[PDB]
Formats: C-alpha cells, structure tokens, sequence
C-alpha cells in the first residue's frame, strides 16, 4: 500500500478463440479498458498473437504469450522460441502455468531457463506457482512454493527479479465447492513476497508484483485487490468475455 | 510401385524462423518446387502459420502445423485447438514427433485423440512413430512400433486410415556416427505397412503413405525414394534451406 507497485490484471484466455474471434474480443475490449487504473494484458493462443498485437496498437492493452521454449532455435518440434515472440513485439509471457506443469512436463529447471530467456528477449515473465490439495492439506504450502521460487528465479539479477510478475495459483482449490478466501490468498502471497526478500533483498521484494491466479470474477476482484500484498490477477475464464474482463480491470 | 500412392515430401522446420523469415523462405521456395512430382508440405511454427499459408496461396505448397491439442477448446494453457488450424485453412498436422514424446509427455493415448480430431477438422495427420536405440538393440523394433500404430490409429474408419500419413523416425540413429541405411528404413517401413494391413485390411495398407523421417539430405533422397515401400520424407534440418529442400523435393 505504502509501496509503489503498479497493479496488473492479465487475462489468460487458455485454449480459446480463432484469429478472427480473438481480434473481435480485443476490439470489444478497447473502449472498456481505456481508463484502467492498472496495467492490462491479454494472452491469446500462439496463432493469434500477431493479429492481436497489431489490433491493439495505439491502446493500453498489452499482449502476452501463454508459453515459450528457452532455446534460441533448434530441434523442438511444436515449440515457440523467445525471439519469435520478440519479433512480434509481444510484451509478456506466462511461464509455469499449473496446466503445463501437470500435462506437459514443465519442470522448475525449464521454468528457470524460460524466465532467463524472457529477460534476454525483452519479454516480461509471468511466473506461475502454487501448491496442490495434498500439499496444502499436509501443511507444506510454503515449503513447496519456496522450492518453486528458489528454483524458478535462480540466477537473476536484482534488476531482473523486481520485474518478474509472480502469479499464485491455488491448485488445491481447482474443482471443489469452495474457492480460496481473500485472506488465504493474501497470506500465501505475502509468504511469496518473503521468499523473494530472502533471495533478492527487501527492495526487490517491495517492488515485485504478485498476482492472485485462482478464481477471479467481477464479484470477487474488489475484495481481492484491497488485500495488503495482492498486486493483481491472472484471470482465467472471465477473461473470455469482454464485459466481464472489463469489470475485473475496472475494480 | 504397382500401387498408386502420391509421394509426399514434408519439411518439418521445428523451432526455426520468425514470421518474416518464414515468409522469406516460402517465397524463395515457390519457383523451385512448382514442378514437383510429389505433394509438398512446409511446417512452420504456430506464430508463422497464418502468414505462411497466406503467402503460398495459388501454389502447390501445402502447410502443416507441428502439433495441436485434441479438445475443441478449454483449460490447456499454451495449447492450440484443431479448430484454430482449420480456420486458417492449414492442410496437415504433425502428431507424435519423437521430440514431443520425449520432452513434453505426448502419449499414445493423446496421439490417438489428436489423429481423430484431425479428421474431424479437415486436417491430414502426419503420425510419427519409431523406436529407440535400446529397443532396436533388444530386437523389439516391430513390437514397439506395432504398439504405437495399434494405439495411435485405434478407432479410425478405413476411409480415415488410408488418409493418414505415417512417418517412421529411427530415433535409434539420432546422434550417432551412422544413419539408418535405405534397406533398414525400407524394411521397417514395410513392417509398418503390414501393421496397417492387419488393422484395416489390405486395400488400406496398399494406399497409406509412409514417409521416412530419419536423416534426409539432397544426396540421400534418390536412393530412399527408390525403395519399394517408401512414399516420401519428413525432412528436418535440410528443410530450413530453400535450395536444399528443393533438391529433396525434386528427387
Ligand atoms: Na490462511
Ligand atoms: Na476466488
Ligand atoms: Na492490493
Ligand atoms: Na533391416
Ligand atoms: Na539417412
Ligand atoms: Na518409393
């Protein structure tokens, strides 16, 4: 609150929308978010990135990719190199989303390589972290997330670390009758800030933006953003509907 | 030889080239392959697909994606849906490349779901298969590949099966002092054709195109294509250089 940290609301569209559908959504969004009091990012699928970035030129809407590889080029069929995003002037890249850690063998080692590559290619990484139902139930939330942060941010300079955007995903709450409370979210996010401080020092911790990446809807965002350590939101399904995403942006 | 099977040479660019670099390569390629005696496919990265497909309009150059997911849409951060490729009028999709099976948890179960989705979305699948050094050394090549073919092509109709393009990758030879010989390639490819026959019947086996997907260079293609059961090539690094790829196409 006392510390200056520009809030950031990023929409993770996940696997949704053709090129024309993607452009139609950002066209709808433009007049609804022109007065945002936060940074605004939309993250379309790879095949839509060029069209979406070109469509939002002249506005405050930034664009993120949903993943990338860490090498410059090479024998990685199906993968997208950081330089391919950089050539499109993409602003952000999501790294370590729970869905990629679960289904596609994303490891902490590859996350770390990707975060470093982001900085080498004028991309700001949105590093996702978070614990499972079983890890939370066993009381290991902070140990698990500390292990992710330690490994994923290894080797960064202070100047790089303070530019990372960290998104906390409460995987434990995915698919249940109750979402994390704003207090639960804030407590774990404050812990993450403490992990950053221990690694990079107090000034870096004071500056790093940390988003909540559990369920975010128009009716939850005001309470979430009022919390002491929450700097924004990595929004899932609500990001797919222009009016709903704009409500979250205009919290 | 007696059986009519249109030969097909497909260039797998893997993780190479920005949008402008990709378009420059296909522009160079167009006059060099206009007289091809085979089907010609280039497979750029996802972010390049729209630009490349638009650039090759009016020519014989078809375009393939290097991967896709199997669902229509959903919570699969970083993934590309079949309908996103279909909306760009993409022609082919590579499924089950060894690099994705090794690094990104591609399983036979997901390969099967992707092959079925290809047919549901006007995409022709290029299904990759092949055995490791250890599997070949243990004499299990055909058992291993049969397991892949059985699982990956499960549930197709005869009409769908005969349209699959199967690419045999001799993973066992990747990174060694000697590539597979043309005879070794042809023998395993003939075995794959027999696997198809046992699953779908003789007519389907007689029609299915089976490519070799080990090392293919301008100086190897003539011998490879002269073999009894080899219908084409899934080309790696040589596909990155217009003149080299054109030499392979014009075998
Ligand atoms: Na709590
Ligand atoms: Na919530
Ligand atoms: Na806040
Ligand atoms: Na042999
Ligand atoms: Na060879
Ligand atoms: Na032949």
């Amino acid at each position: 609150g006392s510390h200056m940290r520009t809030p950031i609301i990023a929409g993770n569209w996940k696997m949704h929308y053709t090129i024309d559908e993607a452009v139609k959504l950002v066209e709808e969004l433009k007049p609804l978010v022109k007065d945002a009091k936060c940074e605004v990012v939309v993250c379309p699928t790879f095949v839509c990135l060029d069209a979406v970035k070109k469509a939002v030129e002249g506005t405050n809407i930034k664009v993120g990719a949903q993943n990338m590889h860490f090498e410059e080029k090479g024998a990685f069929t199906g993968e997208i190199a950081p330089r391919m995003l950089e050539a499109m002037n993409i602003d952000y890249v999501i790294i370590g989303h729970s869905e990629r850690r679960e289904y596609f063998n994303e490891t902490d080692e590859t996350c770390n390589k990707k975060v470093k590559a982001a900085f080498a290619h004028n991309l700001t990484p949105i590093l996702c972290c978070g614990e499972t139902l079983e890890q939370r139930e066993n009381g290991t939330t902070n140990d698990v997330i500390k292990a992710q942060i330690t490994a994923d941010l290894e080797g960064l300079t202070k100047e790089q670390a303070e530019k990372v955007v960290i998104a906390y995903e409460p995987i434990w709450a995915i698919g249940t009758g109750k979402t994390a409370t704003s207090d639960q979210a804030n407590e774990t996010i404050a812990a993450i800030r403490a992990m950053v401080a221990e690694m990079f020092g107090q000034e870096v911790a004071d500056k790093v933006r940390i988003q909540y990446g559990g369920s975010v809807k128009p009716n939850t965002i005001a309470e979430q953003m009022a919390k002491s350590d929450i700097d924004g939101a990595l929004v899932g399904g609500a990001s797919l509907v222009a009016a709903d995403f704009a409500q979250i942006v205009n919290y």
